[PDB]
């Protein structure tokens, strides 16, 4: 049993909400929060600017400093860092950015991230303005993560169509 109120389970391990995943991630404080990351972590927009908004720039700092170690992450890799004000950790995962150019094969190895974990409060990956489809990205989702994954959709419209469109 967890503290997620309200998801509609899509499968054995998926479950998805109309929610915003700043405001859950507060509400809920998981163990795992997911950002929607690019290799720079720049936080400047989407969900990763939202998320970053939330802690106030504590995770864009602690961004910056993990780069200027580390370097970029790879299209279809991820991080761990601190979860700030809203979990325990945040998994920054790369999803390709359809907007540009990348490979859209490289979403199901973004996914298979998540399975690192056993628990995550996530977005759908390369959604938004990442490019892709989100009905793609649910589907990749599904078949990728075996993990417990607990999906925040930001647009109402676009959550009843991902359920209504749902095999
Ligand atoms: O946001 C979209 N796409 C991006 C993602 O892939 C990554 C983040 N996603 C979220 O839904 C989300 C969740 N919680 C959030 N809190 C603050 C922001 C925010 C975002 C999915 C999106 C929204 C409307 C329509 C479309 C259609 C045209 C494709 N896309």
């Amino acid at each position: 049993v967890n503290s997620f109120s309200g998801y509609l389970k899509l499968t054995d391990n998926v479950y998805i909400k109309n929610a915003d995943i700043v405001e859950e991630a507060k509400k809920v404080k998981p163990t795992v929060v997911v950002n929607a990351a690019n290799v720079y972590l720049k936080h400047g927009g989407g969900v990763a600017g939202a998320l970053n908004k939330a802690t106030n720039n504590a995770m864009q700092v602690e961004s910056d400093d993990y780069i200027a170690t580390n370097g970029p992450l790879k299209v279809g890799g991820s991080c761990v860092l601190s979860g700030h004000n809203l979990a325990k950790h945040c998994l920054h995962v790369v999803g390709p950015n359809v907007n540009k150019g990348e490979d859209i094969q490289l979403l199901k190895s973004a996914y298979e991230n998540f399975n690192q974990h056993e628990v995550l409060l996530a977005p759908l990956l390369s959604a938004g303005i990442f490019g892709a489809d989100p009905i793609h990205s649910l589907r990749v989702c599904v078949d990728t993560v075996r993990t417990n994954v607990y999906l925040a959709v930001f647009d109402k419209n676009l959550y009843d169509k991902l359920v209504s469109s749902f095999l």
